[PDB]
């Protein structure tokens, strides 16, 4: 007894209440049921907006929003060339908006629409980056006081100096805090493969929650060398926009955490399927939630994270007063956990007037 | 703005309006929102009913029906020993009922709840089994007249005689009908592996839609021998109740169609994830719909089949007048296609009074 | 000069002399030669009994008990759907009873019928589970005093706390007792695969006899990661009911001990063949003997364990006075060893009157 | 209630009632229960007899015959060097005799002791060898008239001429007899691997029951080349005496029929386990029964062949009147099938007086 949901208009609002350009996609329908979605391309806000305004919107107006995957498949192949940061982001904002419409139509929280909760809340990790161990302590202790139990620690913001200081960082952190928290670290592709394998063996004893981006970006074939000699947990996927980047990685158990950005791989639609894939292959899920993701994206990740069986942790995003003003009711971690929204829909929208104040 | 959905009661109704014992699971809730699900174990109707009545129902009463996967995971591990025909069927009827409740709560067709249609309808295949080619012609032509374009053909209802007659069947069917329809065939595990490989090479030229169960049941390792020499399309999975039976099969591209029964693998919850898995690995989907599946199961398969990207075809089930009476509004193929129900929920229930007439 | 042995009746007696529902299957024959077998499904006693009473017994009455594997193959495929906890248990009680009849007919101990002893007795392991190291010491020392040389030790009856305490348990046990006994530990599938590999490397130095269930249940593919980096001995198979669960595991040397329950995989008939398979591939055998296995099952495991070349150890089961009363002559470990029965048959039966006292 | 069975004496009788030296091993016991076994080494009758007389018999006298595998393992490693034609044959005669004793003790047919029949009888194949097609027809038609449905056909008793004539033989046989019988062929290792692969592809269309010994004897690695391009069924194992010869062959599905001689691999004890192994891996069983196997060996193969699930066919052995005289009650094929003996024991012994007449 759901009737066709006809797409009447599409907007793409960029706003700068804080450090970053924030991109919201707005899908309006004849019923006056409105959907909101998040795109995130700060280095390139304008490319995304053009892609939505005069390429996505023409092929969407008039369409039945009810059939989300149909509309997904159609957008994804429309330019013929496909898979990249600009297109997937644009499509992801619409995909998210379509899911939002469906959940409002269903009168339910987005994660309930998916099928319900696997857990009550998702743990959160924060970022401690400093040039000195003193600075990292200062930051760690403040996060501890707030209930966080996972913290990404980066000492220093040549390759040998970085590897040496980082092992010293892991060593001092275990000496000072033992097992009070899990320690995450992103290598940011700074190592040659031989250096990567060496570092994986040396850092193993310190039991990182995961080491992210330990290899240069098209050298994943070197993972088998690492995984045959080290038990170190590994995350990859942050810059992926293309299934070829994650398919063999996961089928071959070459990583422990997938770290894709939901908007970079095309939205909720592909995120659910990749979530199920991860569960099949025993890989955990830690989607990125960067500084320029809006409270709308973050709310979507929390819905994903209480629903998907293999979701492990959500990445923290601050929000200043401006941002909370532009996106009302944006949840914040309580004792180190993010709670899914409980009203119908995504549960967070953008205040268009407020977003005006901040062009 | 969905509130807890509290499970108030659970029933398991068996009925014999026709050839088979039909098993319906009924989940009632405080809101008076009622869910219906299908279990199918004709050789063993009673085992399923005991499993539901005094093992499932105790651990379910009081629970929040909203969290379907939570309740799935819990039922699946509850007996500690797990995965088999009796338990998965029992759990599948409840799983299906929980999905039904959620879709009614959402005021939407079950497949809309999933995320919408990938296609308008799913094609249907029928069964032509006879002891003589004359009998098979007679049956094929009646199906053709009704718009069917896929037909499973079985000539004869020793191994060498069966292999010889079957190749003769494929050969005569192509001579008589050319490409007017797709031809399916189930080998039913009747061949030794060496005979299987020989038959796969010989039948290739006749281009079956798929050959089902070509190997003895724990000899899937012989598939690589077949797939390195023959292009014949292969289906397996009919008797699977255990992920170990399908995980390596699909990851290694050893089959072309998965043929599991949705109720044997535990319900809609695992069916969606296996559907996504099949899409990832390029394997198509043809769930079994046996003679003792009710119109409730069949309606669920059609919802699955218009929604999941890789769904290929639905297996036909007759329904006599009795059965239509016990389960009102059960769809029937139109010009060789089954159309998903469009009212809220699964769209088919059981008339409890009518089911009374047929114990 | 053996004549047909005609099956005249079949019973399934459940009894609760102690903690658990105990299930005995009884096969009677025209000659008045009676067989006894054990089914074990405590979470689900009733499902098994229904399966025996009105599904197994009809297809068995009149049949020639002499042809055990014929009757095995026939029961196993009879429901068409196959392999699960309820059916295999039911079939296993009958299979065991058929073997019992044959051994009485032969006037010999069951293990002699198989072909004789490989060893004089099988060692036994016991269970020390407590919340504190003090409690585990207390329990270990009592087992030591009784001659046991293998003990499964469980400290605590989050994942990080469990892994930490368990390594502390292994470490304190080696410090206190050195090599006075072998230490077994069941991880019970509580770890993610990355945590499993880490734990396997860390626990290696303490030389467990085996670590059981170290992975989540459908993640055995992660075993190669473990086995390429750690020498830790591994057991799996406790919940298996399906050859697909053990075939590739053993052929690829992915475990060191098979831990299936003889009743869950269908009886003595499949146990002998899996025993031979284990010998071929260099895998040792440690069938489960849970708290609800009867003295009849236990006697069968001891016959299996003195006969099969690769049998390594038998799991201990208590028996209170009630149980000994219901099943007379049930052997008990002497100086840490179980001795096979030496009278004709299995050597243990059920006292039907006594089983009456305890419904 | 079986008591120790004490070995009192051991004999090895050679006899030449026909073409071949026939070797029977005799195990006597204090109870006066006597066992008979078959060794077959015609090229070397005397080596076997020495091995039994003054190496086996000393380590056997006094021993408990009840524990067959214990005594097997002990004999097999006794010389320290192990596995070859002379030792395994000697040990096989004793192993067979020990099984014979056990079956008489049990008052049952040997195959009943094993666990019963899988089938009522085993089909038989015969040998048609001639230098001309006329000669092969003559022979085939006589076998057909007698009810045989499987015949090994050899045309000619250089490599290119042999390959050419053999394909011509297969072609003419299909033209003349179509599918009236199965056609077996032994290549006898006469081909280089490249010629083997070519022949396997060319002979495929004629559907041999199997092609035996298609490769030179230590070139089994070339099997993967064949099996990736041809469906031709393959048998190997005739000269095997060493598990290394069959273990990887079967685990990797590189053959379809195992063709070992039971006496060459050490007796019934290893034959049962290899039978179970074959079943696991989907390989069928066709033990050799050469012209110098006695009616005692043949009776043992028939017991093996009605019992083991994967047994496919038994090789024919004539017996002239002399031989029937030396070994009374030796079964003969009826309408192309051999029937297992139904009296207690193996069911065939040697008449020592009669064997006297024929030194
Ligand atoms: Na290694
Ligand atoms: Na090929």
């Amino acid at each position: 007894s759901l009737k066709e949901t006809i797409i009447s208009d599409i907007h793409c609002i960029i706003t700068k209440p804080d450090r970053h350009n924030l991109i919201t996609v707005v899908v309006e329908t004849n019923e006056g049921v409105t959907g909101f979605g998040c795109a995130t391309f700060q280095q390139r806000p304008l490319a995304v907006k053009t892609m939505v305004d005069e390429y996505l919107k023409p092929i969407l107006i008039g369409k039945n929003a009810n059939n989300i995957e149909d509309l997904w498949q159609m957008m994804m192949v429309n330019a013929y060339w496909r898979n990249g940061p600009v297109i997937n982001n644009a499509i992801s904002g619409v995909d998210m908006a379509l899911w939002d419409i469906k959940a409002k139509l269903a009168g339910m929280p987005l994660h309930q629409l998916f099928g319900g909760k696997s857990r009550d809340a998702i743990p959160v990790y924060t970022h401690a980056t400093s040039d000195t161990m003193e600075g990292i302590y200062d930051l760690v202790e403040g996060f501890l006081e707030k209930g966080y139990k996972h913290i990404r620690c980066q000492l220093g913001f040549d390759q040998d100096q970085y590897m040496d200081n980082t092992l010293t960082m892991f060593k001092s952190l275990r000496e000072k805090y033992g097992n009070q928290f899990h320690i995450l670290h992103d290598v940011h592709e700074r190592l040659f493969p031989n250096q990567a394998i060496q570092f994986a063996k040396e850092v193993e004893q310190y039991k990182p929650y995961f080491i992210e981006d330990i290899l240069p970006p098209n050298q994943t074939e070197w993972l088998d060398n690492i995984r045959s000699q080290s038990s170190v947990s590994l995350g990859l996927g942050e810059l992926f926009n293309n299934p070829e980047e994650w398919k063999s990685l996961i089928a071959n158990r070459r990583i422990d955490f997938i770290r894709c950005h939901v908007s970079q791989i095309g939205g909720i639609t592909p995120a659910l399927k990749l979530g199920h894939l991860c569960q099949n292959f025993g890989v955990r899920i830690a989607w990125h939630c960067p500084p320029d993701m809006t409270p709308i994206g973050a709310a979507v990740n929390t819905h994903l994270n209480v629903h998907l069986h293999n979701a492990a942790i959500q990445e923290h995003v601050e929000y200043n007063g401006n941002t909370h003003k532009v996106f009302p009711n944006a949840a914040e971690p309580i004792n180190g956990y993010l709670y899914a929204s409980e009203i119908a829909g995504i549960g967070v929208e953008i205040d268009r007037e407020a977003a005006a104040e901040f062009p």
